[PDB]
């Protein structure tokens, strides 16, 4: 559909752009095109997450 990810590290925002998640979560990316801070449909909130804690399901 989009993109997936699993979550390797949780993580807890620092700004209402960035959202915070789970270690082992299924995160659905929605955008990787940022390299760094991509952005994921995480809970309820299209935000970012540190692209280092993640890695690709698809």
């Amino acid at each position: 559909g989009k993109e997936l990810v699993l979550a390797l590290y949780d993580y807890q925002e620092k700004s209402p752009r960035e959202v915070t998640m789970k270690k082992g979560d299924i995160l659905t990316l929605l955008n990787s095109t940022n390299k760094d801070w991509w952005k994921v449909e995480v809970n309820d909130r299209q935000g970012f997450v540190p692209a280092a804690y993640v890695k690709k399901l698809d």
